[PDB]
């Protein structure tokens, strides 16, 4: 619980913003039928043109003569609907009050993807960050379903919010005009919850490794559990030794921060008809160990993000703990540690023993995630659960295979895999199914240990890692989500909080 | 048609073996319900034991010989186990008092065998064939296989048994017996397998041929020769017709070569009425040096890059199978933009803007991404034919080794139905393929400042970005792209797989 | 003159846009003391707030419209701040009940705008011009600018506003609509009026240079580049001469000829000349590196970071020289004779290429040991400098994308200048100040000269002292015997990586140099 320090100026906790300006925003949703009022603030129309880079056309009654003249076809024709393009103007309305009116181009395709919507939102966020507004009103002259509408709000809330914890005028009202308004009203408060779960997770990821270490991360986890009335249990070195979790403990041998195993539990006050375990990779810093990240491209300044899985899980815990779904018992697990170089570090070639008795030959100390997850997976299966889903920034190959938008899912069960893809669809956190190819299993056959940590090959590293993990689930439906490529937003230089909404939709639906 | 030379010792054709020792093998299939006869040669029993770890081998099959039956009694066989890949050889005398040889191959613990360890089963069998000067091989199936897997057994047996000695200078069986239950249903698979094998081995021959032998002219010559031995309409476009067709992307790639570009266009048409028109496109880079983006990086594998025409080989390999089996109600076009990517005073340069045959201007960012340039023009041509399906197959991106590896190929496309047909074809051909996404969000990375489009991204999903490129040259036709860069070469055996041939033939047949 | 081809689809000339939409813009400058008329298009105020960091916006120019004046009152305007780069659009009706567009661009709180600051200001202006279909732009200067800062505003505005579509076919922009009129309100307008057409000229010289650079190497080759230059000389009535290979052979330019040996394109030496109608008090030779593509040769650019796709850029010096030729040929300065020189070739990999280790002989007799074929620029420049000095000139200034080390030394904004004469260098610095193309003076360190001592040849091409920009300047110095000479290394500043396009760097610098003596 007490965070060790090297000098007195070393941080002993992660700063967390719980009450964000987003929570102060009153959201009202109206149906476009009946006309739009353009009293105060900034009003943005979401317009497309099914053709490409075509002219903007507003087709919604505006209960204001002055702003209608502005929105006349001849004047709006100036402007085009290219995805992400926007223009906003300041003017006097009938009350000659100063109002701002504009649009965001939504391309030429009727059905907007999650990527398209983000681009729509970022442009919207760009106008909000340069204006001293009181109210933002968005008019939907495009087609979006209930899930995409919620995705819109979530993304708006998340991108609008700015993290100033390590640094030394937000809108107070949000208006929305849409067709089946009464059907969309319920998605508003769900978005507000999903946003913070993601933003909460983001905060942990963005937290530098001197702030976010195994001790402070587990401490932060306990505090969240306490605020939500979740049962919690933190395993220390002595208990981990008694549980024989040698793989997980080996990775952390070289750290000044003691290993901390995070175990939260949500249990429903009804009948329990589904037990789910969520496992997140919690490497507070990945130096690579003795296989130090020194090669051109390793991105070592990166590696505080190696606990993104843990963040997604804790972020998920917030959402579930807030929404309190029925008929479920959920375990939020993370084997948290730090992978460092020391006199005490574990070595390449070392043979270590996991909690299920299997000996593992370490071939690369930078492949630390599968070791911590292995012992985490054994712990999970002993709980007697229906599904085990782990989420991890495991392999960089994901950047070459799937890139920065879609995460990969691996598994031993097609039904479980299918539930994750559906959750990807309704949460709009894109996931693609990748195969666990049994032919590669032999490359993990060690000469001295029961199994290799790695293949001698760089061929199919994400798949080989899934084969490894597969060895630590005996008789349980299990899935593995590799978020190494999608976790960090390189363009915006911040986390995405990837996985929080995905996992929440999985538990709820 | 005439291959240019630098010295008089430069080869002017690819040596091709059409009649292989496999074709000389008389194959007979009998039903197990009648007993197995021995007498001659080597007889191998394929045995498993479902539900035991490495259980004892037990023969299940009446042997029409009293004392090879006594030899095969369980007390004698309990010794031995069915561990996958395990094999033993037996010497004994039959009823007549003559010397016979018998043995077995273990098929593991799983009732339903692999696609991969059927390969190991076959590989184990071939071990028995290489160190032996046998005249007859007999295989008894005491495992259960469906119609597709049996054909696959023969194909793999044929392919692995065969040895390529075309480039060497300074004992094959003549009969194959198969004992299997519902033999009468399986007999139809025998000649289909032999056809599928050679189409694959034919592709293998073209792929294995070094680049001084296999160049744009000689490969195109070989394609013409194939069209003639089959009876397909054929036409080869040289530099002059290609200029008239304005195929600037394809022509740029070959500018630095001593070998003129040759576009291969074979056609199979059924005498029936035609309900499906299909264009099959293969990447045909006879050698990929990388150009001015020279392969000087450590993982470049500059020595194996004769393999960069695997797509073309798969397409031509398919052409053999289709041309022999003569399917109904279908019209097939075999297309390949064949050229060589070299470094020269005449070679295309990084930064260059070139114009494709559909009018789109392209900024070349990397000369080693040459395949998509040739395929783009090949794809424009394909759509001009007015077909229902366009499928290209290519060793396009090295990233496939990192994504799917050396066993599974990746398939991309603009049409889910076509993707599923490729997928089904993967199951029945047993050439494993996995569906990968075309992520439209990465399309913006191909937006060039001066040309219509970039050839490459700056940025890493190179396989996905390359597919995004290709999609731009198919406007309104169902199209799929198979990236076999990772699976084309069998690194362990130091030989090609001829991957894609059987997949494409099963694709057109269904 | 005839460009050789590999296939018939190979381009045989560089496409050049001469009549640009910028030239079609009628520009008027009015005095602010008379008030601003707003009544079409978009009207933009360049605003400041001296001493208030992100301070409030306040318009201070009489607006000859009651409705627009009321809109622009301080009470309405304070909601906005003057943050440098900030911009806003306003919609309103004027007294004649017509809809007009008005806005502002923040010019910060610092009285004196830098060259970097002014560009940022302009960039924000062009954004308002893009994606909007305006017919008129009116710009109001509520800041203080001298004439060459004012001129810099128009040049940069013109340059950034213009979009190059020579190589688009199926993706030309559907919405490219240029304004037809440009209005400017400024104090003491009669003093600034002279800068307008000077800006237009400075703009095109720069854009012409940008066009040559942006043109890919299959379009822009040694032959096609010399041809456009000749066509350029003809349109300006300049004396011109292009040297082919065996004229170069019998001027014995072995270094220059070596670089092009591996190319399918013959070497072409550009020699354009401007002579004043009057008596000549200054003779100047301008020498530009003209490598239409730098592959590196047998020292191939294969290392991570070599940026081989960008190397069609290697003739930026040459382009800067021709862009200057345009400006000089148009403005017709007095008492001056200018030689515009460029030894053009392409550095390629071939059986005919020159090799590392080769000893070659320059036109002044000095033998050179080649240590790196990617150090080709100094070889072509060596012979060009000898040619230049034989012209009997007073100042020789060469401009070249010579060393990537400039990225490590000065970065992407400032070019480096080397020289053998302080008077010339300062003139370069003075022209840099008035052209607003930033240049910094770097030393030629003689102690490093010994690293060029070859065992067999008279001199080494390169060092074995990783201070490469200085070593290269030491090399170049060896081919100038008794003439004031300066060397401007633009390897770091020529290409705009963010905007993914050329800068046309050097044109305004070189022209201001010629104009001010
Ligand atoms: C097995 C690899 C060493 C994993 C490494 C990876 O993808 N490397 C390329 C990844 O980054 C990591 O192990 N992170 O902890
Ligand atoms: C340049 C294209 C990407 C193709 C190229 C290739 O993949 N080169 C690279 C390499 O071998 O290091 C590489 C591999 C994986 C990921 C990125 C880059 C392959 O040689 C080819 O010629 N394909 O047509
Ligand atoms: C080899 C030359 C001494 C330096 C070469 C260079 O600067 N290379 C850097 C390494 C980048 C230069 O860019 C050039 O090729 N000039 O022609
Ligand atoms: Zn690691
Ligand atoms: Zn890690
Ligand atoms: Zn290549
Ligand atoms: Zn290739
Ligand atoms: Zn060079
Ligand atoms: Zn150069």
């Amino acid at each position: 619980s007490e965070v060790p320090q090297v000098v007195s100026l070393d941080p002993t906790s992660i700063p967390i913003e719980y009450n964000t300006p987003i929570h102060d925003i009153k959201v009202q949703v109206y149906d476009i039928k009946g006309g739009c009022n353009v009293e105060e603030g900034l009003t943005i129309f979401l317009v497309n043109n099914p053709k490409e880079n075509g002219p903007v056309k507003i087709s919604s009654k505006v209960n204001d003569k002055q702003v209608s003249e502005f929105l006349k076809d001849e004047n709006m024709e100036k402007f085009n609907v290219k995805l992400g393009t926007s223009k906003h103007f300041y003017m006097f309305n009938d009350n000659k009050n100063s109002v701002a009116v504009g649009y965001v181009g939504c391309g030429s395709v009727a059905d907007l993807s999650e990527a398209d919507m983000k681009r729509v939102v970022l442009s919207l966020v760009t106008m909000l960050h340069d204006n001293k507004l009181s109210k933002l009103t968005v008019v939907f002259e495009i087609n979006v379903d209930k899930n995409l509408f919620r995705f819109f709000l979530e993304t708006l809330f998340y991108e609008y919010m700015t993290d100033e914890r390590f640094k030394s005028e937000y809108i107070k009202h949000l208006g929305v005009y849409i067709n089946n308004a009464d059907t969309y009203k319920e998605e508003v408060e769900k978005a507000r919850v999903y946003y913070f779960g993601t933003y909460y997770a983001s905060q942990l990821i963005a937290a530098p490794s001197n702030y976010c270490n195994p001790v402070s991360l587990s401490n932060a986890a306990v505090e969240l559990a306490q605020k939500l009335n979740l049962e919690y249990k933190i395993l220390g070195v002595k208990e981990l030794e008694e549980l024989k979790m040698g793989a997980y403990l080996s990775v952390g041998k070289g750290s000044m921060y003691p290993n901390k195993f995070i175990h939260l539990t949500y249990k429903s006050k009804g009948d329990v008809k589904k037990k789910i375990a969520l496992v997140g990779k919690g490497i507070t810093f990945d130096s690579g160990g003795y296989n130090l990240k020194a090669a051109p491209g390793s991105m070592i300044d990166l590696m505080k993000f190696d606990m993104s899985g843990c963040a997604a899980v804790l972020g998920c815990a917030y959402c579930v703990g807030t929404l309190k779904p029925e008929n479920v018992e959920i375990h939020f697990l993370s084997a948290v540690c730090e992978n460092m170089v020391s006199k005490n570090s574990y070595r390449p070639g070392d043979i270590i023993t996991a909690s299920n008795g299997k000996t593992i030959e370490v071939g690369n100390t930078d492949a630390e995630g599968r070791l911590t997850l292995a012992d985490a997976l054994v712990y999970a299966e002993k709980l007697g659960v229906d599904y085990i889903v782990d989420i991890a920034t495991l392999t960089g190959a994901m950047l070459y295979s799937l890139g920065t938008s879609y995460a990969g899912v691996f598994g031993n069960n097609e039904e479980l895999i299918n539930k994750i893809l559906q959750s990807s669809k309704t949460s709009n956190e894109p996931v693609w199914w990748l195969p666990i190819i049994n032919e590669y299993r032999a490359t993990l056959n060690s000469k001295y240990a029961d199994i290799n940590q790695i293949s001698s090959s760089v061929k199919a590293s994400s798949i080989v890692a899934s084969l490894f993990l597969k060895e630590f689930v005996q008789n349980t439906a299990w899935a593995h989500i590799d978020i190494a490529g999608v976790s960090w937003n390189f363009k915006a230089r911040k986390p995405k909080g990837f996985g929080v909404r995905l996992l929440t939709e999985f538990v709820l639906n």
